[PDB]
């Protein structure tokens, strides 16, 4: 007979700070309870009215985060394998979810940043094998299956069989084998058999293998209307959406036969954004994966960038070209030298035949008053103006000053800033991520993708047909044991402290004065 | 004698020297066989690079250019980020400007030459635009299909290239430079300066303390230079084949143990004087004084 | 800011009042014209600015409900734009 839960829960529905923190400290259960206390607090700020009582409660939930952080860190201390049993453990409070899981919906991402946490999430990515194995080794096990059964994978943290392909490392690995050969068929297709009767054998095995691309993303998004909720709600189930939806509309445009060139050009913006994809793909990975995830925070410096550049580019552009007034004016052949010519002037290439009268022949090739020029080019104009030709070299070594020098080292100075800035957030958000990336990997039906019908087949048929207590005991008694420890040493702490012995030196000299008088 | 051989193949650059000398042995054994002459040519070629990367090792011991030199090595995760990223873009941007002008000599390592190897010259400022772009170059009817077709200039850049969409061609370069040259290269100088300005301190340490072991390394080395050291290992092979004063001592440990006391007694000094001890002496002498009223 | 931690409205009347000392100045003007750059640097500050920019809609409508209803005037009187601050 243990109340102290229903006091706990009392305690913070109620928003009562030292109650709740009282009742934590004398009830059993205590990194799930700190979890699911951190959890319920912020459900509850953000449907709170008043802004103090919001910013009360989002406080106390800080300090029941800091509280689960501090005990499993001395827990791990002690001993590895004995927390890794205490994290893992199935249904400690309000249903079927792990401590793990309460991290992950309470958004407590000072939890995840332990290296005792990520190395739970590497002895867990490896699956039963070790997870100090190299990689080759993984590599060479993979496309040589007979060899997982030497001495090269040591195994303990027909069986060695399914240590091996059970693995979430080796639903990753195949998962990246297969989508690169999708992409060497993607390109074969495009690029070497693409004939305009009849599709060929190796465009039916595309279009094959797309079908179960698309399976994949229905299974995602149904295996109902909130989770059609969710699976919009995504930038990468968005793209991968994308991809397919530009996929139909080219095969449906290159069937029909007035339309085989457009098709033949839609499937080719396809293929770039199948292989964007890629980006994404790699984000699970440890030296790759945070960098990945700055990029994107590198965007609005380069939008800065291209706003200065088109007022700068339009204003050269439209200056230059009425100084010189040419003689072929259509209208993509002036919006070809007013945008085009300056953008690739600020990479290096400038065309000085076709716009400095000392490096053109001059000539009466004109049928005009003043005096012209012959430029050489298909596409710099047929004939050139000779006035005031000196503004038009001012003009460009003005440009390349303020593109070259100005533009171009601001922005690395502005990029410089911003990464020295997100980047400790940039990796507090990718620790919490990665245990859910880790999850999607172990929760993947583990069949390749071109072979992956298989186990659609087999969820199809079964859709049309509709620890031990003691040791449980012993895991939360040693966990009170290193409570207690952690406890007595924060009081300690707190009481050698100098403000402290500045109190009970003023509370005695106060006494002193009570007995004398 | 075979743990001494367990410490040579641990090093790296113990495993280079013995890299360079082994293409050396294949490259001179190559040579003098009459049907192989052009690949001890050239495998020679590669072993001459192999020597001449010793010399980054050999001034490690410099005073200026050595913890400068050992920084480099630890700023290649960036670099491995940087061929990631453009990997993965040069793939996309490449066979879709390939797919989208499709050419005429459709031969393997032509099209991957012009699928590989002109988008990464693009990104050191070598962009050939009377290869790719129809106002450039001369149209005909070149072809021996239904369409459009243009002539470009060149001997690798195809034969005969569609006009169809031309102008999409010209925004796929424009995103390519913008993407290559802006993001990748400016995000990359970012991090090389991250980098440097977190590692730098700790590569201080760690040049200082292998900064002994190397000097010890040239005091215990036969000096006689390596066209002349022949001398040198002769001697060594027939002698294989053949088979302070104490009150110095005194008087410099009780100099030792002199400045021993004044250190101690100095850090004793200084933990008395501090803040804490203070308070807590004043707590112990209040308590006292109440164990002297009551 | 113990007052804005309060009440976002009733602070937001408090900057806004006319003439509080000596003339017709409010609060804003007084710090525009003494250069105190801490006071405009605050949250709360700045949220009224930006309530103020946006007029009578709601300052968090994205920018394209305002370039649609921009370019089609007759959009106006639909549920993109909600009103009343
Ligand atoms: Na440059």
């Amino acid at each position: 007979q243990a109340p102290w839960s229903d006091l706990l829960i009392w305690a913070l529905l109620l928003n009562r700070a030292q109650m709740a923190i009282y009742f934590w400290e004398k009830g059993s259960n205590s990194v799930a309870s700190a979890l699911g206390a951190c959890l319920l607090l912020r459900v509850m700020a953000r449907l709170e009215s008043e802004a103090e009582e919001a910013a009360r409660r989002k406080d106390l939930a800080a300090t029941f985060e800091s509280m689960s952080v501090d005990l499993f860190g001395e827990c791990y201390h002690n001993s590895e394998e004995r927390a890794a049993r205490l994290l893992l453990r199935r249904c400690p409070l309000w249903g079927e979810a792990t401590c793990l899981q309460l991290a992950m919906q309470a958004d407590a991402r000072a939890f995840f940043a332990q290296d005792g946490v990520q190395s739970l999430l590497t002895q867990k990515w490896w699956g039963e094998m070790d997870s100090t194995t190299p990689i080759w080794a993984l590599l060479l096990a993979f496309f040589c299956p007979p060899l997982i059964y030497t001495n090269l994978i040591v195994f303990r943290k027909s069986k060695r069989w399914s240590d091996f392909w059970g693995a979430p490392v080796t639903a990753f690995l195949g998962n990246v084998v297969s989508y690169l050969l999708f992409l060497l068929l993607f390109a074969h297709v495009l690029l070497v058999d693409f004939q305009p009767t009849k599709p060929s054998v190796s465009e039916l095995l595309l279009y094959f293998w797309a079908f179960t691309l698309l399976c994949e993303e229905l299974r995602q998004g149904l295996g109902l209307r909130h989770r059609l909720h969710l699976y919009l709600s995504d930038t990468w189930n968005q793209c991968d959406l994308l991809a397919l939806t530009c996929f139909l509309l080219g095969v449906g445009c290159r069937l029909t036969p007035g339309l085989f060139d457009l098709g033949r050009t839609v499937l080719c913006l396809d293929f770039m954004i199948f292989t964007l994809r890629l980006l994404h793909i790699f984000t699970v990975n440890k030296q790759l994966g945070p960098k990945i995830v700055i990029v994107s925070k590198m965007m609005k410096d380069v939008f800065f960038f291209l706003f200065f550049l088109c007022v700068w580019l339009v204003a050269y552009g439209v200056a230059t070209e009425g100084i010189l007034r040419p003689q072929d004016r259509s209208l993509p052949s002036i919006l070809r030298r007013v945008f085009y010519r300056p953008y690739l002037q600020i990479f290096g290439q400038i065309p000085q035949e076709e716009m400095d009268v000392a490096l053109m022949i001059p000539g009466n090739c004109s049928m005009e008053r003043g005096s012209w020029a012959h430029p050489e080019g298909p596409v710099a104009g047929s004939c050139v103006s000779q006035y005031a030709n000196w503004l038009v070299v001012l003009l460009l070594i003005v440009f390349l000053l303020v593109a070259n020098i100005l533009l171009l080292n601001l922005l690395i100075a502005m990029f410089s800033y911003t990464f020295s800035k997100v980047h400790g957030n940039s990796d507090l958000y990718w620790k919490a991520q990665r245990y859910s990336l880790i999850r999607e990997f172990h929760s993947r039906p583990a069949l390749a993708p071109p072979l992956i019908i298989i186990s659609h087949v087999r969820l199809l048929i079964k859709w049309l047909r509709r620890l031990s207590k003691e040791a449980e005991r012993k895991l939360l008694t040693w966990e009170s044991v290193h409570k207690e420890n952690f406890l007595l040493a924060q009081a300690r702490d707190k009481r050698d402290s100098d403000s402290e012995r500045l109190k009970r030196t003023s509370q005695k000299v106060d006494t002193a004065l009570k007995q004398l008088g």
